[PDB]
């Protein structure tokens, strides 16, 4: 997907993303929610999209108490047959803003 430079941004910032190789590593990426799409980049320069998600078909849920994935404040964006995004915020307030924005984009 392509980002429209003109479109307002609902939220952006760092999140850790778990990889999908099966070794379950994390990599810090810079995410941007614009329109109903999530984009991520190498860093906050927002130069060259490295990945993107069309959110209207996705469901996004927090992973809940207990740091089950080995870090706090994780949440999962999923839809069967589509790539799962496993994400971690740095704080609770961070988590709140992201879950709000992703919920609106997916509804």
């Amino acid at each position: 997907l392509r980002r429209d430079p003109n479109l307002p941004v609902h939220i952006r910032g760092w999140l850790h993303k778990q990889d999908s190789s099966g070794l379950r590593l994390w990599k810090r990426r810079w995410f941007v929610l614009s329109g109903h799409c999530l984009f991520y980049y190498k860093d906050s320069r927002e130069e060259s999209v490295l990945g993107s998600v069309l959110l209207p078909s996705y469901n996004i849920r927090p992973d809940g108490p207990g740091a089950p994935r080995g870090r706090r404040f994780t949440f999962t964006a999923e839809h069967p047959g589509m790539r799962t995004y496993v994400l971690a915020a740095d704080t609770l307030e961070d988590l709140r803003g992201w879950l709000r924005a992703l919920g609106r984009a997916s509804r």
